[PDB]
């Protein structure tokens, strides 16, 4: 847990515009959240991304996990192996709100967070499930109490990002 360069929005919830798995790898964090559905298949966006910096080792073990235990609960999550990239990995199923998942489950989806004291994480539900990052990070910055470091790629989604919690902020 070296985090360099994250910009401070509140007390626990940190940022910086970077990819996550190469923050993964360069801090070698205790838990890395994996944007995840419910049967977790890491196909595209942030959990293929890390998928493949395992050698899709992460997939494999997934798939054991699946195969066990079922799916998992839209707004739950599970705790397997980080493999290289950390000593866990939090996979975190958000609402697909594209498909009609209940918006409300984002808010239960961060609750997750709280069973660490400190994670690498992407913004639940902002991409391919449709939510409103603006939404993701409100809602994280007030579900999370834990230590929180947000990995966004996108440069302009990060900007737009730091721009809305400063100026709605109080
Ligand atoms: N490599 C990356 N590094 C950092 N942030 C990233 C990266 N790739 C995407 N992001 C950002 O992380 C947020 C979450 O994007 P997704 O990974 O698409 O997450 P989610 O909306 O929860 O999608 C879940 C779905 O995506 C599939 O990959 C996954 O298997 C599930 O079906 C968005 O802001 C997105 O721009």
């Amino acid at each position: 847990n070296s985090f360099s360069g994250y910009l401070k929005l509140t007390d626990n919830v940190y940022i910086k515009n970077a990819d996550i798995v190469e923050e993964a790898k360069k801090v070698k964090p205790t838990v890395v959240v994996n944007a995840a559905n419910v049967y977790l298949k890491h196909g595209g966006g942030v959990a293929g991304a890390l998928n493949k910096a395992t050698n899709n080792a992460m997939q494999v073990e997934s798939d054991d996990y699946i195969a066990t235990n079922g799916p998992l609960k839209v707004g739950g999550s599970c705790v397997l192996s980080g493999h290289n990239l950390a000593k866990h990995c939090l996979h975190v199923v958000g609402p697909n709100v594209n498909k009609g998942e209940d918006i409300q489950l984002l808010k239960s989806a961060y609750e997750n967070f709280n069973q660490h004291e400190v994670l690498l994480a992407p913004l639940l539900s902002a991409g391919i499930f449709g939510a409103d990052p603006i939404h993701s990070l409100r809602v994280c910055v007030d579900t999370v109490r834990t230590n929180v470091y947000l990995a966004v790629f996108d440069k302009n989604l990060y900007d737009k990002l730091v721009s809305s919690f400063l100026e709605m902020k109080s």
